[PDB]
């Protein structure tokens, strides 16, 4: 089960860069989701972590396909209602494409549009999160990453539901000790393995 | 002299779409600069103006190069500190590239970096800087920042190849009438 860290769009680039560098070894991927920052600031953020030695292979750009292309980041997370995977793949075949879905229907269609995996959730949807998680895993063949209120105590349920991984935002980035927070998650996942 | 209308990043897409459709024939270009809206919302906006019958050739996407590419829009306006025109032309050679500059030095560097034109802003020492820039670079210069019909003469005389207007049009009670004052003045001087 993969562990995806999602940036929280609330810290200055310098502070966020340090946290990213600090937690990189406890997670599988880090999604850059600074929706309130300009491309200029996000490029500054990238430059800081690139110079900080981050492994670009773990980076995933949420929404800004342009920033991803000009930053040599080959992974993008497409929000619901934005670019279709098909049009993206037509121009940029090399990109690994994730789609953020919020229903069984959207998940299936995402698979049809050639997405590589879906980020499904805000599991914790009218309380249908965990059940839908199972329903999606049974209907599609691409990976399903669960997001939304993921805590160590809820991982077992998510795992039983068939989730191929979990995504965590505030659980890590709002913690007084981001590294220790990321570790509670990784420890819990390794345990259940 | 061209007239560029810049969206104001403060109205719902429905209302913004209406205004864009209404002023299209009074301006040469319309820059979508909804910096605080999501790609999904901007795409929704574009769908509305496209269905409203807009001339796509007039559209310029500010900042979101990805949205432009996937919306069949060939013109982009690059904010200071963002992508260099060289990187963009290397991958998307067909795009017409504008760079938003705020100093003489940035304007010169923009030309060296292969921009097609610059949007020099906040003229309203500003007109002096404009005049200076118009002698330093050979690519077109669009002046922005407090443009008003009464100030267009000085701007034109200083060499501006066009003027950009944001609030002067979009914050107006009657955007079309506002745009007309600029267009009428530009035709007048012509």
């Amino acid at each position: 089960m993969e562990l995806h860290a999602i940036t929280d769009d609330s810290k200055p680039v310098e502070e966020l860069a340090r946290i990213i560098i600090t937690i990189q070894n406890e997670v599988d991927f880090i999604h850059i989701r600074e929706r309130s920052k300009s491309a200029a600031d996000i490029l500054k953020l990238l430059d800081l972590i690139f110079e900080g030695g981050i492994d670009k292979r773990k980076l995933v750009m949420n929404g800004r396909v342009d920033i991803a292309l000009f930053s040599t980041i080959h992974r993008v997370q497409l929000p619901s209602g934005s670019f279709s995977p098909k049009q993206i793949r037509a121009r940029f075949p090399h990109l690994h494409i994730g789609r953020s879905v919020h229903s069984l229907e959207e998940a299936v269609q995402a698979e049809k549009e050639d997405a590589d995996y879906v980020l499904f959730g805000h599991v914790f949807l009218e309380g249908r999160g965990v059940s839908l998680l199972s329903d999606i895993k049974q209907r599609i063949s691409i990976p399903v990453i669960a997001i939304g209120g993921m805590t160590p105590d809820r991982l077992r349920d998510v795992k039983q539901a068939g989730a191929d991984g979990i995504a965590v935002m505030s659980g890590i980035f709002s913690s007084a000790e981001p590294l220790e927070a990321a570790r509670r998650y990784s420890r819990k996942l390794k345990e259940m393995r």
